[PDB]
């Protein structure tokens, strides 16, 4: 049944596990939120540009220009994509510490309790006071996207998505996409004579796809005791492994044999001489074989041009770089760390006076990281103790420029390389992305874990239905309405499989553990604690704690 | 070094002869037929303004 007075569903924000078998996991994650919806600030598409003067009109500002061309649409869509929306901070703890490899199954989702109330103010005499009273004939319009026809658009780049925290509220993300403007802009260093083309096209006849909601997809239309309920939609795509791997391509394989076992505690082994040290390299003209010239079986990482910036007719940008550790060398650029700017919604915490907070994340799996600063290049035919113009050292310049050197535009990928696929973030982290549909594809995606192969899960959208006051004109060029605003549940469950992770080692393992407070260290258990007045604080935490043996 | 000869059978077709070749079937990938335009600085979800 239904109606008005008697409520459409229920409210379930805990998370289930159960045990299919030896290992075996099925976690199943309910989430939900109330949403809070405003009325479109304006009730029709706008297809809009922003373009600096003033950031890249000044040379060499190159890096932070903005400009675009995007598609305004009164929609806004609920978004479900972030690991922080689906789990408390002790179930991922749960799960980084005990489990191997995970992966998604299925996904639901509904709406209920649509509630609809509007706002009069009266009696503007000494002060207004605004009176709010309800709707019952008015309707919510609620799309979902089966057959992603529509620009595939995750609120999670933005931070949108919907808030971490059960107990409070949260608000849509509105939806708009790219239109195609066909920047150009040219390049400059700091201070140089000369202009700056800085300038963006007209539209395209062969690239300009405009898209509508309404024209798209079917529309439901929800009143106070209608409900909402997205089918169940199933996964395809592959697990990822929760433990990291610490070992280098140096690491591989059988270590030399030593002559003998060390005297004392203090005393270092002693290895068969290289010259006479039985083995195989690639290096020719010399007979050696010493720990770094050995064959190994696959290149471990790879070198990357890191801080460049390709253009195509959009405009430059930064190429992405896939997430590595960062060696002792701390270079995080060259080994592709990323770094989240959110909100108090989504993190941050509610004591902090600045408007976003920001944190690095430090890639895991020790193995993959490349110092930029001691990668040399030596020259052939090989020779011990090289002179200077035997080797190429990262320290020399290139092209005469004093800070640009061959670790900047070189690049090690190719047949050989083996590399670790990064890890997930528990706040602000993507959990999945739709694959693009060029014909040669990706062999991952930077941010999301997982990518859904043929179809992606549906986008939802709503909006209010608009309330038009006595008067309306069709032709005229404003509209005036009944300001309107309305609530709702969302609720959805995730279905995850994961399998228990065995542990084969004698020492202790390293796992993720509260701290006492008063000591700095990241764990600190205050900060996963309310304060006196309720400010909260979420934070990322470190995933993948398990050792694991690659080779 | 190949001859046409011995490696393999030659019909020999008088006015009256006629040679048929059998059906062959591709095993292939298709390919699409509608350009892409999204660079690479068009992907994902734009600012807000």
């Amino acid at each position: 049944g239904g109606g008005v007075g008697v409520s459409t569903g229920s409210y379930d924000n805990q998370t289930h596990y159960k045990f299919l078998g030896d290992g075996w996991v099925e976690i199943t994650a309910y989430s939900t939120r109330m949403v809070h919806l405003n009325m479109p600030k304006s009730e029709n598409y706008c297809r809009v540009r922003v373009h600096n003067t003033n950031d890249t009109g000044t040379a060499s500002h190159m890096a932070m220009d903005d400009a675009h061309e995007q598609i305004w649409t009164p929609w806004s869509l609920v978004d479900a994509n972030a690991w922080g929306v689906w789990f408390q901070p002790s179930d991922w703890q749960y799960i980084s510490n005990n489990m191997i490899h995970i992966n998604l199954h299925s996904l639901d989702q509904e709406l209920f309790n649509v509630v609809i109330k509007t706002v009069t103010e009266q009696n503007t005499g000494a002060e207004a006071i605004k009176v709010y009273n309800n709707d019952l004939t008015a309707a919510m319009m609620v799309a979902l996207d089966s057959n992603n026809i529509l620009p595939y658009t995750p609120a999670i780049d933005n931070q949108e998505t919907l808030g971490f925290y059960p107990w409070k509220p949260t608000i849509p993300s509105p939806y708009r996409y790219y239109f195609s403007c066909d920047r150009n802009l040219s390049v400059t260093y700091k201070d140089e004579a000369g202009t700056i083309t800085d300038t963006m096209g007209l539209a395209s006849g062969l690239n300009s796809q405009f898209f509508t909601i309404e024209n798209t997809q079917r529309i439901n239309l929800l009143r106070t005791g209608d409900e909402y309920a997205t089918g169940t939609y199933y996964f395809d795509t592959e697990p990822i492994r929760l433990t990291h791997t610490w070992q280098t391509n140096r690491h591989l394989g059988q270590p030399p044999q030593i002559t003998e076992l060390p005297s004392s505690d203090t005393a270092n082994a002693t290895l068969t001489a290289r010259g006479y040290r039985s083995g195989l390299t690639q290096i020719q003209g010399r007979n050696d074989v010493t720990e770094a010239t050995r064959v190994r079986p696959a290149q471990v990482g790879f070198c990357q041009p890191h801080d460049n910036f390709e253009t195509s007719r959009a405009g430059p940008f930064k190429v992405p770089v896939v997430p590595a550790d960062i060696t002792q060398g701390l270079d995080h650029d060259a080994n592709g760390s990323l770094r989240y700017t959110y909100d108090k919604q989504h993190g941050q915490s509610w004591a902090s006076q600045n408007n976003k907070d920001r944190y690095t994340w430090d890639a895991v799996n020790y193995d993959s990281g490349r110092w930029t600063n001691n990668c040399f290049i030596q020259s052939v035919p090989f020779t011990s103790e090289p002179n200077a113009n035997q080797i190429l050292t990262n320290r020399d310049n290139l092209a005469g420029k004093t800070d640009i050197h061959f670790t900047n535009a070189f690049n090690s990928y190719g047949p050989l390389t083996a590399f670790p696929h990064p890890a997930p973030i528990y706040p602000q982290g993507q959990i999945w992305d739709k694959e693009l549909d060029l014909e040669h594809k990706p062999r991952l995606h930077t941010q999301a874990p997982f990518v859904c192969k043929n179809n992606a899960p549906g986008q939802l959208l709503v909006r209010l239905a608009p309330n038009l006051t006595d008067q309306y004109d069709p032709n005229s060029s404003n509209l005036s309405r009944i300001v309107t605003y309305g609530t709702f549940f969302w609720k959805g469950k995730l279905t995850l499989k994961a399998k228990m992770r065995p542990n084969a080692t004698w020492n202790p393992v390293f796992q993720i553990s509260a701290t006492n407070q008063g000591t700095n260290d990241y764990m600190s258990i205050e900060r996963w604690l309310p304060t006196a007045t309720g400010n909260i604080t979420n934070v990322p935490l470190l995933s993948r704690p398990v050792a694991r043996n690659t080779y």
